[PDB]
């Protein structure tokens, strides 16, 4: 915390504070965090996190532990994905790119879950991207090792109490993200627990044990949920293509077991014609 000149406090996060700063030594800008004795366990999971390395997840540089004080560094980047479509409110994001940002997310999430490492947590907040036109995942991995906080991207077995979710929380999450960027408003902004559950609900339907075999026996599943009726994916995500649609419904498959995977969604039709444009950024 000596070597490093704190720039700007850049937000806080789920585990701690990030603030860009730059190395007295080196003199390299890096993302410094803050996590809120530290547990060996989690000295030694971090430590695995270090050795995670793929061109889509925001590199871990250094673990800094002192005085019983636990700093991670990792590479800085430009811009986070939810400035960027702020900025791009207006006119909304080129569907080329939005196809290039969705097929590399996909790769670091293949990536991560090959390894059995699970995000949890995803929201365009934790997305980075840089000129270049490449977008990364950041905080994978704090999850497992470690007021208005948003639900927004929360997969439904989270909701429901079910202890152990999958890798199949992440594509629902990115799911989310995806329609977001295609319509520029979020899919599913409930301001609580219930209320996100029941937009979900309203959106695609009530589920049962037909569309999810073992749901009503959630911990928190009450027989006494409203039973809404599915809505047509035309009237959800009106712009997208049909191609873009069969994706986004695998990847928003009430049971976690039926939803694609990473893997699988890298050969869906929809990325045939991926390209990798560049976004016009304002820094
Ligand atoms: C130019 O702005 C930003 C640049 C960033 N560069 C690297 N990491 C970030 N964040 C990060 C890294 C690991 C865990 C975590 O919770 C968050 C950044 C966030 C920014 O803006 C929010």
């Amino acid at each position: 915390m000596e070597n490093f000149q704190k720039v700007e406090k850049i937000g806080e996060g789920t585990y701690g504070v990030v603030y860009k700063a730059r190395n007295k030594l080196t003199g390299e800008v890096v993302a410094l965090k803050k996590i809120r004795g530290v547990p060996s366990t989690a000295i030694r999971e971090i430590s695995l996190l270090k050795e995670l390395n793929h061109p889509n997840i925001v590199k871990l540089l250094d673990v800094i532990h002192t005085e019983n004080k636990l700093y991670l560094v990792f590479e800085f980047l430009h811009q986070d994905l939810k400035k960027f479509m702020d900025a791009s409110a207006l006119t909304g994001i080129p569907l080329p790119l939005i196809k290039s940002y969705l097929f590399q997310l996909l790769q670091g999430l293949a990536f991560c879950h090959s390894h059995r490492v699970l995000h949890r947590d995803l929201k365009p907040q934790n997305l980075l991207i840089n000129t270049e036109g490449a977008i990364k995942l950041a905080d994978f991995g704090l999850a497992r090792a470690f007021e208005v906080v948003t639900l927004w991207y929360r997969a439904p077995e989270i909701l429901l109490g079910c202890k152990y979710y999958s890798t199949a929380v992440d594509i629902w999450s990115l799911g989310c993200i995806f329609a977001e960027m295609v319509t520029r408003r979020a899919l599913f902004p409930g301001d609580s627990e219930i209320d996100q559950l029941f937009r979900i609900f309203r959106t695609l339907g009530t589920p049962d044990e037909v569309v999810w075999p073992g749901v009503t026996s959630m911990p928190d599943y009450k027989p006494s949920f409203p039973k809404w009726a599915r809505q047509d994916f035309s009237k959800v995500v009106p712009p997208l293509d049909e191609d873009g649609r069969s994706l986004l419904s695998q990847m928003l498959h009430y049971d976690p077991n039926k939803r694609i995977s990473a893997k699988a969604a890298l050969a869906h039709p929809f990325f045939q014609d991926v390209t990798k444009p560049v976004p016009h950024l304002r820094l």
